[PDB]
């Protein structure tokens, strides 16, 4: 039986990785041939016995950047900004700073010249502190040359895209983006009425960990969502034509590659690979040196469509959570894996590869 085989395949991929990484709870959602399939494992909260379901809310961390990218794709379809705009076009406080010579594309794709992984601990979630950080920042190397994965970089991209639309980022997400995408279980600021769905996150010694405030957190890493809503988002990415045209175009803008580093082609939010490709290679593209070290880019002569025989993915983590999303445009296949422990990206990719190989 097909439901027995699919359950066996997903269980075989998930169960050992959960044990091995001591993951309390994990939700899988798969889109296959136009149909959704959900597999829920373990506990959302150990202390109260609450089980994971497809409606449990997880922190997705940097997977949030794919939503940020979608907002920016909406601003672009509306002609409120262009990728080649200088960042300081969209924020007068930045005029006269080094952001006069940095494009929005450079910010979105981590090539502004060495913006760091995180804001320094000296910058708190405070508009003035953020402003002053960017005013004073100077590149380590020429913009457009080297990829250094960076929350302040894409954070500023999303902040400027929201400025270009004339409204705060978080308001635009709640009022316009999430409703356009059909997402009612997707939040930047979880409502009190939805808190009972919010899983606990677990760290060292099972310390409980839910993400706290930080500068440009919404734009970099602040979405909480369920496996079912995140799979709805993947299905919108698999079929943008099913949305009203401005939002189809906003999604398409996230399916354009600008350069390569190793096996990976960098889009807005999404990172792409040829498919098939080995597990080792997909793990290496999602490895610690990719998150932490600069890499010289191989720029494409024109943007490349991230479609067909490709896998598009994004990892994300918070202190307490570990998420992974992947889909294969040319096969109508999508997958979401959400967990309440931050466990290594290689292990997330191991689960996903086993599932996608078996589908
Ligand atoms: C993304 O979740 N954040 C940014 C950065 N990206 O790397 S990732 O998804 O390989 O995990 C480091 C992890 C994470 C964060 N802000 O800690």
């Amino acid at each position: 039986a097909p439901a027995d085989r699919l359950k066996a395949l997903v269980d075989a991929a998930v169960q050992p990785v959960m044990k091995a990484n001591d993951i309390p709870g994990l939700a899988v959602a798969i889109s296959l041939k136009g149909e959704p399939h959900y597999f829920s494992y373990g506990l959302a909260s150990k202390e109260d016995g609450r089980r994971v379901t497809p409606e449990t809310l997880f922190e997705i961390g940097s997977v949030s950047k794919t939503f940020t990218a979608t907002l920016a794709g909406y601003a672009l379809t509306q002609d409120k900004m262009r990728l080649d705009d200088r960042a300081s076009q969209h924020w007068p406080a930045l005029q006269g700073s080094r952001f006069d010579g940095i494009s929005l594309l450079d910010l979105a794709t981590y090539t502004a010249g060495g913006l760091p992984l995180q804001f320094p601990d000296s910058v708190q979630k405070d508009q003035a502190q953020i402003r002053d950080y960017y005013r004073q920042w100077q590149p380590t190397y020429a913009p457009g040359s080297q990829r250094l994965y960076s929350n302040p970089s894409i954070g500023l991209f999303g902040y400027l895209a929201a400025r270009s639309l004339g409204q705060p980022f978080e308001r635009l997400m709640e009022q316009q983006v999430f409703p356009a995408l059909g997402l009612e279980q997707t939040h930047l600021d979880v409502p009190e009425a939805a808190l009972a769905q919010y899983a606990q996150g677990y760290g060292k010694d099972d310390r409980p960990l839910r993400v706290g405030p930080g500068p440009l957190d919404a734009e970099g890493y602040g979405v909480k969502t369920s496996a079912a809503d995140l799979l709805r988002f993947v299905d919108a990415n698999l079929h943008p034509e099913r949305l009203d045209r401005p939002w189809a175009q906003a999604l398409d803008a996230t399916h354009r590659g600008y350069y390569k580093v190793g096996d990976m082609t960098q889009g807005l939010g999404w990172e792409a690979y040829d498919w098939p490709i080995s597990l080792k290679r997909l793990q290496a593209g999602n490895s610690t040196p990719m998150a932490l070290q600069p890499h010289r880019i191989a720029r494409l002569p024109a943007p490349q469509a991230l479609e067909g025989q490709r896998l598009l993915n994004k990892t994300g983590s918070t202190n307490g959570f570990g998420a992974y999303v992947a889909f294969v445009p040319g096969r109508d296949l999508g997958l979401v894996i959400l967990a309440n422990r931050n466990y290594p990206n290689a292990e997330r990719v191991k689960i996903a590869y086993a599932i996608l190989s078996g589908l």
